[PDB]
């Protein structure tokens, strides 16, 4: 799984 | 932005 | 599954 | 900008 | 998969 | 995988 | 930005 | 900028 943001 | 993968 | 937005 | 996944 | 371009 | 470009 | 992988 | 993972 992955979670990311910018 | 943002991203979620599951 | 995936969720994302910008 | 771009967001993608597979 | 999925793709978003902005 | 996943990719985000900004 | 930020990233979490699991 | 960029963020990615596999």
């Amino acid at each position: 799984g992955y979670m990311l943001g910018s």
